[PDB]
């Protein structure tokens, strides 16, 4: 039975019939909901995946039943039936690409779905080359500043080999080095990717702040390592517009959000390095990379200096600091001329969103504990929407970490 | 590892498998195919006695007897009386054990640390309306206790075969008035505007304040509802100021002490108590984030925003998280300087925590609504937003019922 969805705040009521297209499963079940879980515990089957995303295409370009429509079925059917599996045409991945983006459940920026420049590197036969790719990437989606969503598409899996893959999370990412007594100087998320890459070579820095270098895995062979050319890596120091000792604390972030784990499957292909990147929601940084207690966890810091009650919770100090230093990062975004967005506006333009794939569609997959902001949440419009969470196709993917 | 769902904290790396969930009996609205725990109101003899039955072996297991003689004579009794009559009724320390296990099974509540410190007032032998506004005067009495608030539910007679329901109509004990205007708005609490017409209708003189407190509207069996005016000094209200701007106090906003919940229905070996108020102290997000700031509520961010000179005219300067924390920050000091009991939302959330560590240890796990759970300001400065959470419906239970009119 499909979903009655209601906004709480404005009383609206919608239906959610795009969720009957789902063929996964998540993680629920009549017994018991897992929704706030962040990751998941044959010819015939590809075909299926193939057709179906073949018909999707011909659908968006307004030509489906046409002769091209049944020829490229033709097509895939013979190549799988003959092979075991099929490549896609460089428009069919573009499509594909935007598709994977628009159903991405998490992503609060889906406004943008339909702008995205798409990479194709499918003819990258080494880790060198994956490098060359990568650089180009980060320039243009890095434009000075004006930031531009981009997607870089690497060489599928394939039944015979190893995946391509980029061992690091992020495309730019800060080293983290475990201490002899357990603690970690930089940003702990990272202590073992940092591991990764002095076991593979590198020579690590000791400052909080060291990006780390790019470790690339061309199918079989162990990983090689990459250094980032300075100049391509733009990076914003922090400050305050009112407290002057906040540059003091000498902190920084770089300005690129640049995804570079997941896997992006489509019509049955998975592409295990296709690295995405658009633009910093304030929060990502101000909230939980510069205050998560396992991250930067500069908090205490901050408050002290604000000469805050850090002996009661009941001061409210951990959310008058949390507010500053989302404060400081985009005052400094904006002075630096970095493309940012905050948490209200990008909440708007998300029930914009919904609005727009509402009418599309029939609905618009949401998870609601990921699309509501980490501060602030009821103080936007997205807190009061209740939301249905499913997975469709294209789409992004978690997969397992290749070491 | 286990075959049971394995639940992490992102924070401490710790992972937990729930087991408890394998003793729910109830569906919650989602399937493999979609989540839908985000909505907020989701979508008989031999179906009452399997439910006694688990009931009946819940009880005699938390005193230790199961399997016992007295186990099995009080099986006997329960069917024999269900047999005879189509229903049954619950011995006095059944009704205590079950109303303090509907607590401890409420996965939105994040105030269940304090589930074994319940008063459970026994209000089965009510008759009429006059009676149970009597009860309802004592549990306030009770339960404000001069601001040292105490948790209490005062439980009135279960559903039966043929007769009418007892039914309090209004939503909490303490609510106040909505008033529609002429223009379209409303004066006062628009959450309330709905029983506020109900009153009038019913024969309610109404005021013309924004925090006019309203009358009970309290029903007994196959009767019309009664309306009661609670005694003014019995509704206990905090004004509110702020520690630092001296002006807030000219705002004139206040709020009650004792949130009283009154339209849940409390269900516990299958029988139905229509009429059960319960109440407990206020978690500071409640007033000051949601009754205060919900842009369909009291919606006084704008206004505390102007009064502070913040940059109203655009986002990006975070005007309105920056009057958020302010007003936050008065109902904690305002509730503190009345010596009245309130919880910060860090001081909850920490607590939630120790509770979820000791059900873990007592029962296999915590059913719980991350949704709800996570306070609607500062969500990840609190340690449950990094905690996966595992939601089921277990019984006894708070339940949702539809509204009597
Ligand atoms: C244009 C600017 C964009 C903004 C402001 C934005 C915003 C966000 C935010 C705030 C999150 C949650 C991130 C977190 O908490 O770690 C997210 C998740 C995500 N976004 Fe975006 N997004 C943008 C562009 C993109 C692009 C270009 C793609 C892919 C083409 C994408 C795909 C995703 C995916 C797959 C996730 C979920 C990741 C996961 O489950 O771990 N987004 N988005
Ligand atoms: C002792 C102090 C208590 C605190 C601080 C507390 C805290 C909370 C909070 C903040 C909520 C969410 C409310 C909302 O957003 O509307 C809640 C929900 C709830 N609590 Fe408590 N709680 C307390 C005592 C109680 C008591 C005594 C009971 C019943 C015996 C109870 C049962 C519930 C139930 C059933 C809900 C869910 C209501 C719904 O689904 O609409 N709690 N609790
Ligand atoms: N601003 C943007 C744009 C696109 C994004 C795309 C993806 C993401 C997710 C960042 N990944 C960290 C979350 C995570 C997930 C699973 C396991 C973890 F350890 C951590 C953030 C984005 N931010
Ligand atoms: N501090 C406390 C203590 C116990 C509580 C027990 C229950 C509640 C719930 C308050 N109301 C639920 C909100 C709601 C739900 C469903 C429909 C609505 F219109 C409104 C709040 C509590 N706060
Ligand atoms: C346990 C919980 O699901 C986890 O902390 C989630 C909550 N919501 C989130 N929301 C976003 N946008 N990003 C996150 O990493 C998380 N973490
Ligand atoms: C749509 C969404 O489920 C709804 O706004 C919920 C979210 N979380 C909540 N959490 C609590 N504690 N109370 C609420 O009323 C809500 N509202
Ligand atoms: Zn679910």
């Amino acid at each position: 039975k499909f979903p009655r969805v209601k906004n709480w705040e404005l009383g609206s009521i919608t239906y959610d019939t795009l969720c009957a297209q789902s063929q996964q499963d998540g993680p629920c079940t009549p017994r018991r909901c897992l929704g706030s879980l962040v990751l998941p515990r044959p010819a015939e089957q590809l075909l299926s995946q193939a057709r179906d995303f073949i018909n999707q295409y011909y659908s968006s370009i307004k030509r489906s039943g046409s002769q091209a429509h049944e020829e490229r079925l033709q097509e895939v059917e013979a190549e799988v039936a003959s092979t075991g599996t099929y490549h896609l045409r460089e428009s069919e991945l573009v499509f594909g690409a935007k598709q994977a983006w628009r159903n991405a459940p998490r992503c609060v920026g889906r406004i943008q779905w339909g702008k995205l420049q798409v990479f194709d590197a499918r003819d990258c036969s080494s880790a060198q080359e994956m490098f060359t790719y990568i650089c180009n990437h980060i320039k243009y989606a890095t434009n000075r500043g004006n930031l531009r969503s981009a997607i870089t598409v690497f060489p599928q899996r394939a039944p015979g080999r190893g995946d391509f893959r980029i061992w690091n999370s992020q495309l730019v990412r800060y080293a983290g080095y475990r201490q002899q007594d357990g603690s970690v100087r930089g940003d702990p998320a990272n202590v073992e990717i940092t591991e990764l890459c002095i076991q593979h070579g590198w020579t690590p820095g000791n400052g909080r702040f060291d990006v780390l270098p790019l470790l690339l895995q061309a199918p079989d062979e162990a990983p090689e390592l990459f250094v980032l050319p300075p100049e391509l890596v733009l990076e914003v120091p922090l400050e305050h517009p009112t407290l002057e000792w906040f540059a003091a604390l000498g902190l920084r972030w770089y300005a690129l959000p640049a995804v570079s784990n997941m896997l992006l499957e489509i019509g049955g292909l998975e592409f295990s390095a296709a690295p995405f990147s658009g633009w910093y929601m304030s929060t990502e940084i101000g909230t939980r990379n510069l205050c998560d207690p396992h991250r930067y966890n500069i908090l205490e810091d901050v408050a002290v200096c604000m000469d805050l009650d850090t002996r009661t919770t009941s001061s409210l100090w951990k959310d008058k600091a949390a507010v500053e230093i989302n404060l400081a990062v985009l005052h400094s975004f904006q002075l630096a001329k970095v493309t940012i967005v905050d948490h209200h506006a990008a909440t708007v333009s998300f029930m914009k969103h919904l609005d727009n794939e509402q009418k599309a569609r029939g609905g618009c997959p949401a998870d609601w504990a990921w699309i509501v902001p980490p501060i602030s949440g009821s103080l936007t419009p997205v807190f009061h929407q209740e939301m249905v969470n499913y997975i469709l196709s294209p789409a992004f993917r978690y997969q397992p970490d290749p070491w």
